[PDB]
């Protein structure tokens, strides 16, 4: 009395049971890996669970396996969850479908952000997201992790109810979260120093030039990721709105400035170049696109205030194309930035 998609999919349905325990009562998202769902836990009170639900395929029971292994470890070095990853509370194999149950928590930064019009998340919720990624990725980052897979979808508010506003310059209404307390969720791509290193990793909107170049990639990847990442929170919009390699470092010397020439001798993706210029096809629609939507950074910053001028410094410093001389999280914790931080945002206690 169990079924599946065509894909893997399980098929379920509200009040349906899972290990005589967990009782299905909504969805709540769906993703490559397969489904999450809500569940109502009777072994520990009824109490809410986000329980997420694997395809039955190879590739990704091998991802959920890992996963789970990388939260079994996180969990071991953070007994008292202060780095700020989603709690896993269980996990368990049913009919092929491993399953992961997660604290339950609010919406994800991006999907609040889509509810919102794309509108932006004003620079002090910014600041304190930021804050809150740089020390959760530090973390892991100093036990031999890196994510890889960092992007709004998978930084979740632990409660995500807002108050709605009138703004008077936009002359429209804007939701702002009340507590912006956050959790790094998605481990079925992170990676130990000492594992095996696919070419390419991250999906493409936040994935480093180091990666695209087959240069070889660490931790420096993270934080590239989360230079997009902040972008998109300040702004509302992607970064790098691509679909192609070439486009996609058109895009990144029309806004960050020319890729190094240290970098351009050392890849093996020479097609990209001749004479140590990138080349591309300005009369394509990638072409026209880039050279009508992309503009050097700076020229995003919406104030001139001080905190304005720091975010995009430290942005500026987390998107530099050299990995080597990309700022590492220890490094970007102490950034002048975190100063406008209130002090119960410095140690979370919200
Ligand atoms: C559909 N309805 C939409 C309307 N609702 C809501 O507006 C509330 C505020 C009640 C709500 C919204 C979203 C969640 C949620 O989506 N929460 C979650 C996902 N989620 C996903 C991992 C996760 C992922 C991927 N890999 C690992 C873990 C972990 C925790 C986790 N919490 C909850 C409440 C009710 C729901």
């Amino acid at each position: 009395s169990v079924e599946d998609d065509k894909e893997g999919h399980l098929v379920c349905r509200i009040g349906d049971w899972l290990q005589e325990r967990y009782e299905i009562v909504g969805n709540l998202g769906e993703g490559t890996f397969g489904k999450v769902v809500e569940c109502l836990d009777h072994a520990r009170g009824k109490s809410q669970v986000a329980l997420k639900i694997i395809r039955n395929v190879g590739k990704y029971r091998e991802a959920a396996r890992l996963e789970i292994n990388v939260l079994k470890k996180i969990k071991e070095k953070d007994k008292e969850n202060k780095f700020l990853c989603v709690l896993m509370s269980d996990w368990f194999n049913f009919h092929g479908h491993m399953c992961i149950a997660f604290e339950l928590l609010g919406k994800n930064t991006f999907e609040f952000l889509k509810e919102n019009n794309f509108q932006p998340y004003p620079l002090p919720h910014v600041r304190h997201m930021a804050y809150q990624l740089c020390h959760a990725l530090r973390f892991l980052h100093e036990n031999q992790l890196t994510h890889t897979d960092l992007k709004p979808e998978n930084i979740l508010f632990v409660n995500s109810e807002f108050e709605t506003l009138y703004n008077e310059h936009k002359s429209c209404e804007e939701k702002s979260v009340k507590n912006t307390s956050i959790r790094v969720a998605d481990f079925g791509s992170a990676t130990f120093d000492h594992e095996h290193h696919t070419t390419i990793v991250a999906t493409r909107h936040y994935r480093p030039p180091e990666v695209i170049l087959e240069l070889g990639w660490a931790q420096p990847c993270d934080v590239w990721s989360i230079g997009c990442i902040l972008f998109e929170y300040y702004r509302g919009f992607t970064l790098f709105q691509t679909h192609e390699n070439r486009e996609h470092l058109v895009m990144m010397e029309k806004i960050l400035g020319p890729i190094p020439s240290h970098m351009i001798h050392r890849t093996r993706k020479q097609k990209y170049f001749y004479k140590g210029g990138l080349v591309w096809d300005e009369n394509s629609s990638d072409g026209r696109y880039v050279k009508e939507n992309c503009k050097p950074l700076k020229s995003y910053m919406l104030q001139d205030s001080l905190e304005h001028v720091q975010l995009f410094d430290l942005m500026r410093r987390m998107l530099e194309f050299d990995p080597a001389q990309r700022i590492t999280l220890a490094e970007a914790l102490l950034h002048p930035f975190f100063a406008g931080l209130t002090p119960e945002e410095r140690s979370f206690h919200t």
